[PDB]
């Protein structure tokens, strides 16, 4: 399933949100959790849908040569409990009835075969800029339901190019740049700066791009891809000690399937063991080689969400201590426990609520 330890499904990060939601709604807080948006960012062919789709942790995106990603794909992760012939012809064989995919477009039907999805996807776009590289801004709105996963936004999108292909029209390159801008210049939104590592960094649009609306490189994780593919010899590692052009959250490398890989349908388990091998036995990333490959960034994002849970925490405590020292200091006049039936039951309410007050005091000192 959707559930892996060191991501954006990490069960105990899952758990952390229920928590705080019971907190929340025994204070009476709409929730004010507001998990930020993972956008995709760079040049055309960098990798960019592979890069989202391991984030996921189950294959769903198309993938391959030319130009695949045409329109941009919002994808809305949505936290769903549990509640067969609907999985009979299905090809997909981590298919289970709790977790499912739903195009906005398609209103009703579920796919629980993300293979199924991903064809949806190409589907849907020919169907709006055909087959020969047309590009639209229209969003492909995707919701995939799954008890194992956080009410997340994760969003795919077109590469940025420089010479317009096929349909294109000549001015494609601001179209895309002006597609890409309105989803990463919102203030949460987390820049995944893509860059493939056998072209210079210098030459990066994601970075270019993630500068301009993160100067600061506040939101900016720079993943450097195709490092399996750079001239024997060289390597990332000035990049990595940020050497090169420094981020704040620095980069992650990653060495993701092939299109070899893709034609011989490689699962996404063995792409994964592929990878780690490859930084370990690597002459130039044998060393702090845990902090390479896709697990690594899955950290770097599980931290992030973390922050912004906790980052509600303040006003929270805040409202639960200010609110018990209101109730407390109504049991104080209202007296200990013939008196009048007002007295009585407004002696239980305010015990009541300093009983939930302080239950809910502690939930968030545990955390
Ligand atoms: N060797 C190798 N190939 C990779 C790696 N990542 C992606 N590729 C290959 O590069 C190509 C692009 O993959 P893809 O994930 O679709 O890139 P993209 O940035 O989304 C393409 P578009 O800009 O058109 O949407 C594919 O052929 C894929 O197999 C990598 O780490 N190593
Ligand atoms: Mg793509």
């Amino acid at each position: 399933t959707l559930a892996q330890p060191g991501g954006i499904s990490d069960p105990n990060l899952i758990k952390l949100v229920n928590k705080l939601q019971d907190v929340f709604t025994t204070v009476g807080v709409n929730n004010p959790i507001d998990l930020p948006q993972i956008v995709v960012v760079g040049s055309q062919s960098s990798g960019k849908s592979s890069v989202l789709e391991n984030i996921v942790g189950r294959d769903f995106l198309p993938r391959g040569q030319g130009i695949v990603t045409r329109r941009p794909l919002v994808l809305q992760l949505i936290n769903r409990q549990s509640s067969d012939e609907r999985l009979a012809d299905s090809t997909d064989k981590a298919a289970n009835l709790d977790e499912w995919g739903e195009f906005l477009h398609l209103p009703g039907q579920k796919f629980y075969d993300f293979n199924k999805i991903r064809d949806e996807i190409n589907r849907e776009t020919e169907a709006k800029v055909g087959r020969n590289a047309g590009i639209s801004p229209a969003p492909i709105n995707l919701r995939i339901y799954s008890p194992h996963v956080l009410n997340l936004t994760l969003v795919d999108l077109p590469g940025l190019t420089r010479v317009p292909v096929g349909d294109q029209p000549r001015d494609i390159e601001r179209q895309i740049r002006d597609m890409i801008l309105k989803y990463i210049q919102k203030p949460n939104a987390i820049i995944l700066a893509v860059t493939a590592a056998n072209v210079d960094l210098a030459n990066s649009d994601g970075l270019k791009l993630a500068r301009e609306v993160d100067p600061e490189g506040q939101r900016t994780i720079g993943v450097l891809t195709k490092v399996d593919l750079m001239d024997e010899g060289t390597d990332v590692v000035d990049i990595l000690a940020g050497r090169i052009i420094p981020l704040r959250l620095g980069y992650v490398p990653v060495v993701n399937r092939g299109q070899r890989d893709i034609d011989n349908k490689k699962p996404i388990t063995a792409a994964l063991e592929a990878e780690k091998a490859f930084f370990e036995n690597h002459k130039a990333y044998r060393n702090k080689s845990a902090y390479c490959g896709t697990p690594y960034l899955a950290r770097k994002l599980n931290l992030i969400l973390m922050m912004h849970i906790k980052q509600t925490l303040p006003d929270i405590k805040q409202r639960i201590s200010s609110s018990l020292q209101k109730y407390q200091q109504e049991l104080e006049a209202l007296g200990p426990s013939a008196e009048s039936d007002y007295t009585v039951r407004r002696r239980k309410e305010c015990q009541q609520m300093v009983e939930s007050l302080q239950r809910a005091a502690e939930i968030v000192s545990q955390v």
